[PDB]
């Protein structure tokens, strides 16, 4: 409608970041102002894109680092433990406050895993929305991300996941929040009975075709389509790619992509090794990207053969058209960006919304979803990954969908059409 | 000569464990009332133990968790309503025994929440003894809160940290009234209870659970307290029949029962069993317990290599067959293990999570992550094939055969008595 600033704020890692870039982008070419808030580690890929950084702390890996390393004796480990965290939310809640009352948004979005941005719109009197790629808001369609079952539940179940998040989430920052809330920010103490979340506008940056909306969803939660940044223009291939990659085609071999992001487990060169024994039994070329770990962190420890390439990062939406399956940890972003190039996709789940994303590719029928990771698993899963027809076709159809879906354009109509709502929500918070 | 109460809400397994208990304890001079709900009465006073009523009975709960699609914000209000109402009826219930009989000591299981509350109104020591794990600790996640696969200790100790605080806050409101209204206490809250320096007895073997270094000094694996049954079962014509048709044909013979459990599709799942039953060429003896909704379908159609039997004492049937299938509660867990069963565990809720892990890990038998014709059949396979697993199940029996849990369990109360007084006494107010 007119030049509105946008706040963009998020914590995360890079899953959590990219698809903000490529909303960014979209409102800077619907004449508006952004800033992507969110962490150091990030400022030069947002100002790559042409949008403004702002730093805010909350960094997760901070937390993560203390859950690996801390070996001292049981009390001490909670006690250090429980300061870091109480000392990771006061400055989330400090810097992203210091952030917004100097840059004075017009409107606020954010993932509500960064807390803050309820509590700071209602300080500042501006409209709210929240966005995010795994469920979050009540319903029996789909339990709460972070407290998905081993197998399928009914919808009572999955409803009460979601109660129950919201309550442990809650009650376990309520505490530092409602100190800040009338120390700094200038307002009363807060509950979830005030803060009404579940009136904020949502909007899920995730295709329907995996994450179709429920029949109990408000009308105010939107599942949009994913936000894609398409990073295959500026992208130049090195050299070792494109050979190998012809060299698979050349030899008739099928080429498959293994990548599980950014992981720490029990024994690095022993993941390594059951990954290369599944790709020599299953008859494959493997374009592999290292991210595990035992601690922090330094990538391939053993000889690798002629038929695997280790490789960094590689924008996907470059190299998934390219292979015939992909193997991940089932990211939200990263089974996007499987499913918009029609992939049969092989996931094994390691923590929270990787879960919700295995099944659902089950579900569907594009993927299989590994329960135990060993050579044997992943040999078999690989087979049917690269020969399944059925699979190959309901992956196509896939592509298909989603290739019709824009999930920018439909986010940000959404955000035009919801603005007056979203305003009259936070002025509701206001007493 | 003291005199003991024992209390616990749940269902069998929960109060089977207390009569063999209160049995031993009379032998040794003592007097025994057991403290559960109506519907095991007959059970408890068949066994010459005393029995006190109390409601808290979890199957008024599961009701509203359990059914498919009534949930809402009207239905939440509703079921938020009824779950004050089971918890106050709890709460007056136990008081009302607790007070009237004034026992000399107290044993729970703490999923009962109570205990704690009243022995420091009565000024009486008191002891928690329970089935899955729910001390901190490292070397064991809580009960409820099994990741997918292993993680560190630390991860392991945050859980019960986790769960500590959720089970609080959850009635903490209703507690503390009652706490002040009817007991005459102060509030209370999670850091004033101080609830891991109360003496804990699990009831469960050390080969399934073994104490971790980390466990405080009143933290005892007792053995299980088994009860003992076989010599008063009369077994009906066709189960003697159907035992000897398997063993002269020269067909394994396996039990398979998980209880009573709620599933999407009844018919399915029986049928899957069928032809599970069928590829692996075995004799079942089925204890159905399954159906669509709580109303009773131990009813199934099944072909002459199957019997749907009721309930029959495990410690007759479990030394007739040659393997099982179960859930992996924590009792049926006992069971098998005790009669060196290979044992095929199908997790569905809770602590079956745990055990289900400890099976394999022990080498005794099979985890199930998906339940259908194809996983069953090679799990049936194995676990009435498979020699090392034979082997490993009978050391295992050895070794539970060698323990005595009763009376590990008997000589570990009077061991720690003076320090249970002592940790209620600092609970109470001094005046
Ligand atoms: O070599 C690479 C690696 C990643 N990507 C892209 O980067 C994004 C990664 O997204 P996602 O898989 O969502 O991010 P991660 O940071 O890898 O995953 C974490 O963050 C997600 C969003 O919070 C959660 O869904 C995951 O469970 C969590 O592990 C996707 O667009 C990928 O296609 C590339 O183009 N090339
Ligand atoms: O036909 C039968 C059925 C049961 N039992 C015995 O009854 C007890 C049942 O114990 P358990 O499996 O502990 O009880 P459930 O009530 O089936 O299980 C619930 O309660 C347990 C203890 O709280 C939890 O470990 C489980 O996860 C939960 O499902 C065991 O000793 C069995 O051997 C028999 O002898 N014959």
């Amino acid at each position: 409608n007119k030049s509105y600033k946008f706040g963009l704020l998020t914590i995360g890692s890079r899953g959590d970041v990219q698809p903000y870039i490529a909303l960014g982008k979209g409102l800077i070419k619907e004449g508006h102002q952004v800033v992507i808030i969110t962490h150091s580690e990030f400022r030069d890929f947002v100002e790559s894109h042409g949008i403004q950084f702002e730093e805010i702390a909350g960094n997760p890996v901070e937390l993560m680092s203390l859950m690996v390393e801390n070996e001292s004796m049981n009390v001490k480990m909670l006690r250090e433990a429980s300061s870091k965290f109480r000392g990771w939310i006061d400055a989330l809640l400090q810097t992203s406050w210091e952030v917004c009352n100097r840059r004075k948004f017009d409107i606020l979005i954010e993932s509500p895993s960064a807390m803050v941005g309820i509590h700071i719109t209602e300080a500042l009197q501006i409209p709210y929305f929240r966005a995010f790629t795994m469920p979050w808001t009540r319903t029996r369609a789909y339990p709460h991300a972070f407290i998905v079952p081993d197998q399928k539940r009914g919808g009572n179940y999955n409803y009460l996941t979601h109660v129950l998040f919201e309550n442990v989430f809650w009650k376990g920052i309520s505490g530092q929040v409602n100190k800040w809330r009338v120390e700094t920010l200038g307002l009363g103490k807060t509950n979830l009975f005030l803060l009404q979340q579940n009136n904020v506008p949502f909007l899920y940056n995730v295709s329907p075709t995996i994450f179709p909306p429920s029949i109990d969803f408000s009308e105010w939660v939107r599942v949009t389509g994913y936000w894609f940044l398409d990073d295959k223009s500026t992208f130049k291939p090195p050299a070792e790619l494109q050979e190998f990659i012809s060299e698979a085609r050349s030899k008739g071999k099928k080429l498959v992509y293994i990548g599980f992001g950014s992981i720490v487990v029990s024994n690095a060169k022993e993941m390594t090794e059951a990954l290369v024994e599944a790709v020599m039994e299953a008859d494959v070329y493997c374009i592999l990207n290292k991210g595990w770990s035992e601690r922090l962190g330094k990538k391939t420890e053993v000889d690798l053969p002629r038929n695997i390439l280790n490789i960094g990062n590689v924008p996907h939406d470059w190299l998934f058209p390219q292979v015939d399956a992909a193997v991940h940890h089932g990211g939200s972003g990263t089974t996007g960006a499987s499913l918009r190039a029609g992939l049969p996709t092989v996931i094994k789940p390691f923590f929270g919304d990787q879960f919700f994303y295995a099944g659902r590719v089950e579900d569907i029928g594009v993927g299989i979803a590994l329960k135990k990771l060993n050579a044997q698993t992943l040999a078999d899963a690989l087979k049917v990954a690269t020969t399944n027809k059925i699979m190959k076709d309901r992956a196509g159809l896939i592509k298909k969908k989603i290739s019709k879906e824009d999930g920018i354009k439909t986010a940000i109509s959404a955000i035009y059409n919801e603005l007056e709502y979203a305003r009259s929500v936070t002025l509701s918070r206001v007493k």
